[PDB]
């Protein structure tokens, strides 16, 4: 008499992670047409502004891809 | 008398995540036309301004895959 | 006499997550047409102002994907 | 006797055209769940056939733009 | 006696002109789900067919921006 | 007596022109989930088929910009 | 007993095919009789014209002639 | 007993295929009788014209002949 | 006892094709009498023009005989 | 005193003449289609006879051409 | 005194005589599809016959062109 | 005093003629097909025939060009 084993087991799966800002931004103040423009600032103590800038902060802890797996065979 | 075994279990899946902020932002004060124009700011003690400013603010704990797996055949 | 046996379950399976802000902003004050005009501020004392100013705050726990599979035969 | 004279005209204005096709469209047929399908298409003799197509095609004459001005000062 | 002339038009305008095809599209034929699928086809004499298919052809005569202006003083 | 004459017309103006294809297309065919499948073509005599594809061809006669411009002072 | 067989069809046929332009056609412009003329012709813009010409293009993929024939005797 | 056979088919035809341009054509513009004849022609931008001209083009990507024939005895 | 056999099919056809451009033009342009003749052209910009003219041009993937036969005889 | 002569009469005519049978021929008795064929004729003393015969006969004389003409001047 | 005589007739006339039978003869009697052919004709004491035939007689006498001129100047 | 003669007449004029038999013969009898062929024909006394046949007969006298020209001048 006799015995016939075979084990082969298969992955072929696939995983993706993307994380933040993903997007597009598009900024333009002040693009106009004028014939006579004047501006006159005045700042004096402790003053604080921010005139047509742009910030962009982005942090991420997040986001690992993470895989265990056992095999076993006895006989 | 004989025996025969075959073993294999097959994974093909596909996973995804996709986060944070996606979109798409666009912004422009300030674009029209005028002949005459004029500005006059006087700010004095601890004042706080913004004017045509643009902030984007993310973060991102989690967002990641995990799998565990297990396999065992006995004889 | 005999045995005979196969074993092969099967994953096709697919799986999406999408999190935080994902829709598009336009945003756009001021575009107007005028023939004369001025602008006349004056700030004393603690002032908070915003003229016409965007910001997007996002975040994200949590938005993963997660799976355990165990198999097992014995005989 | 004395005299003085001053001449100035001024154009401020903006001007656009969009011309073609600028609309949106969704097409999506057979996205369906079954179990068992089957298909057996048998085209003999001078057939004409489109299963699920789409078809864009722009031809553009006109849409530019055109200005012509005169000023003329005689003493 | 004396005379002063001064003489001084002013262009300040802007102009744009966008032709052919700027629109969206989504097209998306069979995306399901089946566990057995099967496809026959016999195709046999002056046959003409288009299956899952999008044509795009674009012509652009015209579309420009033209300008003529004349300018005359005689004392 | 005397006379004095000062002459300075002034241009400040923008002109755009863009032609032929910029949208947007998205296409995507036969993107399933599926276990078993098969496929079988058969073609004889004179036969014309377009399966799955996408066509793109542009001609721009025009498009241009045109600028005709004339001064004249006599005294 | 005996037996005779004689097996003998025949064919004594013609078969004939013409296709595309076969007729007849007289063109004459301006064939007269004047005793002065004269023509000034003054074209500037994207003008286009025809004065007494003929247009001959010719597609003949068809037209061909086929024949099939099978012949069995058994004893 | 005896048997006696004779076998003879027999082919005696013709074919013909004839395809494209085969017909006439007679053409003549402005042959008339003049004392005094002036043309002037004063073309500037972007025209297209035709005067007194023939145009000519053939394809043909078939036309012809085909047979198949098979004989079979057996005794 | 006894057999015989004859066993002779025979072909004396005759097949013909004839493809592209075989007809008859005749083409006079200009073919007056006159005592004074003068002719001015005067082209600046992109014009294209055709005077009394003929053009030819063939292509021919088809045209050709094709003949497939079999003979079998078995005792 | 003085004397200015010129002498110049000019000719710029055309003359045609065309005289007789004008055509092509085409002749083709007998041309069927006839599985089989006899035909009976018995002619026994001074018979004459025609069956699908072609007699063209054709004579001209004159129609040609003839011109005579003279030129003086004395002084 | 003086005297001054130019002296120069011209001729640019054109004359043509066509005359006969100039054309082409085709002639192709009996070209005909038979499976069994016989004709029985029996002719007995000087008889004539034509069956088919083609005959073209053509004679021309004159047909041609004559000229006559003379030119003096006496002085 | 003084004299002053130019003599110079000008001949530039053509002459044509055609007369006669020029063409081209096509002749061809008898080109059939037929599986059995025979023709019967008794012909005894003074018998004369023509079947199928072609006879062309041709003579021209004149059909030529003559010209008689003189000059002279004295002084």
């Amino acid at each position: 008499g006799s015995v016939q084993i075979v084990y082969k087991p298969v992955d072929l799966s696939k995983v993706t992670s993307k994380c933040g800002s993903l997007g597009n931004i598009h900024h333009k103040p002040g693009g106009g047409q004028v014939e006579v423009k004047s501006e006159k600032l005045d700042f004096k103590d402790r003053v604080q502004s921010k005139i047509g800038s742009l910030d962009n902060i982005t942090h991420v802890p997040g986001g690992g891809n993470k895989k265990i797996e056992t095999h076993k065979l006895t006989f």
